[PDB]
Formats: C-alpha cells, sequence, structure tokens
C-alpha cells in the first residue's frame, strides 16, 4: 500500500494478542507501546525526544502484526502519548519513504 | 527517492541559506528545527513530544528546501533534539509511505 500524509499515518497492529492503533513513524528509531504485559524477559530502557526522556520496559523477538504483515523485534513499553512503529519494525514490512 | 530505514533518513535542508541535517519523520505533525533566527512575526505554539511538552516559536510561510525539492511553510523553532521535518512538509514535497 501507499500512505498518503495528509494525516497521521496509523493502522492496527496486533501484538500480545492485543489489537492496537499505531503511528508508522521514520522519526523513531524503536518501537514504543503504552503499557500492555509482554512475554519472557525484559530489561529497562530510558528514551528521549521532544520534552525529554521516559523510562520504558524493553522486551526482545516479539512478533507483531503491522498492517497485517508480520514482523519480530525489540518493543519498547512504557508511558507514551501514542503507540509508535519504529524502524526497526518497519524495515521488517519493507517500508519505505518515497518521493 | 525510494529511502529505506535501515538507518534514519536524515538529509539535509536549506532554510535562511544554511545547511542543516534533518531526519525525515512521519510521526511529526509539524516540523521543528533548532534554535535558529527566521524572518517575520512569530506565535506560541506547544507541543507534545515522548517526554512532555515544550514551547516553541511558529513562523509561518518560511522558504525552506528538503533534499533539494522547494516547500514554503511552516517551521516551529524551538529546543528540540533533533530537526525534524514532519507532515507538513513531507506533503509538500510529495513523499508518502509504501510497503
Ligand atoms: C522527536 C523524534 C526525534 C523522535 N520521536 C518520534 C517522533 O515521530 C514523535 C512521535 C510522537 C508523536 C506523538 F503524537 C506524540 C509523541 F509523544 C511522540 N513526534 C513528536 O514528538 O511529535 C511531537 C513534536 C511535534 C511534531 O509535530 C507534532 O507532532 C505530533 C506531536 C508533537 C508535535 S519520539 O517519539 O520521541 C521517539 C520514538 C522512538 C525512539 N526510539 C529511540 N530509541 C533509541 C534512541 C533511544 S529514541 C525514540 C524517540
Ligand atoms: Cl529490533
Ligand atoms: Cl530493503
Ligand atoms: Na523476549
Amino acid at each position: 500500500p501507499q500512505i498518503t500524509l495528509w494525516k497521521r499515518p496509523l493502522v492496527t497492529i496486533k501484538i500480545g494478542g492485543q489489537l492496537k492503533e499505531a503511528l508508522l513513524d521514520t522519526g523513531a528509531d524503536d518501537t514504543v507501546i503504552e503499557e500492555m504485559s509482554l512475554p519472557g524477559r525484559w530489561k529497562p530502557k530510558m528514551i528521549g525526544g521532544i520534552g525529554g526522556f521516559i523510562k520504558v520496559r524493553q522486551y526482545d523477538q516479539i512478533i507483531i502484526e503491522i498492517a497485517g504483515h508480520k514482523a519480530i523485534g525489540t518493543v519498547l513499553v512504557g508511558p507514551t502519548p501514542v503507540n509508535i512503529i519504529g524502524r526497526n519494525l518497519l524495515t521488517q514490512i519493507g517500508a519505505t519513504l518515497n518521493f
């Protein structure tokens, strides 16, 4: 698909058995999801952006389905204002920016 | 171009006759650049990032070149950690996300 950018590029994802809405975000290195439980081990991380840093839990080798495309990678979980699909998973679904 | 996302999608921009690096950011509604001097009047804006809100200066109808593509639109100036080209200007250069 081709997603224009007139509006936020929001898609449905499936993660942890849950459906969520998330932003396809080429400015995010990593994928950051609002608070939820995920299985397996995790470690803490700080991530920073506008307004400063938040603490998140880093879960590795998490399968996600992004607009119907499965991928695996690291997911950060914490108090993000919006669920973000970052480049670590955008690459896996073959997403590119074109102009 | 077709820009893959294995590395950050950084490009050169030109604003006020000066070259700067900036991130093509589909998760940004607006374009936010570090402190610099721009002509004309500005208006206040608050923007909420991952860490909280910051105050920026909004300048409208600013001439800006992004990766060689000419745009004229709103630039927010403030203490952002990275220069980000958001959707208001990504749309002017005809960018889409594709997968
Ligand atoms: C600022 C940018 C360099 C990085 N951000 C990604 C952005 O696309 C971010 C995504 C995001 C959208 C949103 F709606 C609310 C958020 F909290 C975060 N946009 C804004 O901050 O927009 C804000 C700044 C202005 C841009 O125009 C408007 O857009 C919407 C909201 C705001 C204004 S981020 O969310 O802070 C982000 C995401 C993952 C990520 N991964 C990291 N990994 C390793 C280095 C540590 S750091 C990191 C930071
Ligand atoms: Cl990953
Ligand atoms: Cl590729
Ligand atoms: Na794991």
